[PDB]
């Protein structure tokens, strides 16, 4: 079993299994586990240990995952794990490791996650790209921990790169496509199923191979998706 998690416009947050049927109503098959003021976040993440991380007003916490509690509830009981700096980061995501990877100036670092605020994250953390991150459209992770940008509308997929001297662009492998930044989300799901969503959601299961995504014949949700702000799924760890 594995779920994805989708925060509405409305601020609620719900949690339900990958959508598969084209004609189906995903939210009629979903639990709602956020009440309200989830649309209140800059950023929202997994790590693959199951603990959600959150960042809301430059600040950065994390805490379980809500079991029908509001956004206001969640934070006041969350740890506080940063201050300031935090919503700037164009990305913020985990690796399958639990470790942070973060864009912010145009660079990429990497590093074990803050927590607390206490801890400057920076000031400690790996660079692994002086320049051009800023660009990306979209920049995650797959189970296997190969990492995939979007940039320049195409898609790529690579091993991370180590340090700065890592040309991660120039050795990636290419999708075919140059339409992959007209989704609003792109990620896989926990089992390795790569989705990309705009108003409508297309789904590939593995083996994903390298062609273009949005085809008919990978559509799993006709239209309705756009009330979507996040869609988000765990990798395992």
């Amino acid at each position: 079993f594995n779920y994805i998690f989708a925060v509405s416009y409305d601020g609620e947050l719900f949690k339900g299994s990958p959508p598969e049927s084209a004609q189906a109503s995903w939210l009629t098959s979903a639990t709602r586990i956020g009440t309200k003021g989830w649309a209140n976040f800059s950023h929202l993440l997994f790590n693959p240990d199951g603990t959600l991380y959150g960042v809301v007003n430059d600040k950065f916490y994390k805490g379980p995952t809500p079991h029908r509690t509001s956004a206001e509830e969640w934070i006041a009981q969350a740890t506080l794990i940063g201050d300031g700096g935090w919503g700037a980061f164009r990305f913020l995501f985990f690796d399958p490791h639990g470790v942070l990877y973060g864009v912010t100036e145009d660079k990429l670092y990497k590093r074990e996650p803050p927590s607390s605020d206490e801890d400057h994250w920076l000031g400690s953390a790996n660079l692994l790209g002086a320049e051009g991150w800023g660009d990306f459209e979209f920049l995650f992770f797959d189970p296997e921990g190969k990492l995939y940008g979007v940039v320049n509308g195409k898609l790529h997929k690579g091993d991370p790169p180590k340090d700065r001297h890592d040309a991660w662009l120039g050795s990636s492998t290419l999708f075919k496509g140059e339409l992959w930044g007209n989704f609003r989300h792109l990620f896989f799901t926990s089992n390795g199923h790569l989705c990309g969503a705009h108003d409508s959601f297309y789904k590939k299961s593995p083996p994903i191979g390298l062609d273009w995504l949005a085809h008919e014949s990978n559509m799993v949700g006709h239209g309705g998706w756009h009330m979507f702000k996040l869609l988000i799924s765990p990798l395992p760890q």
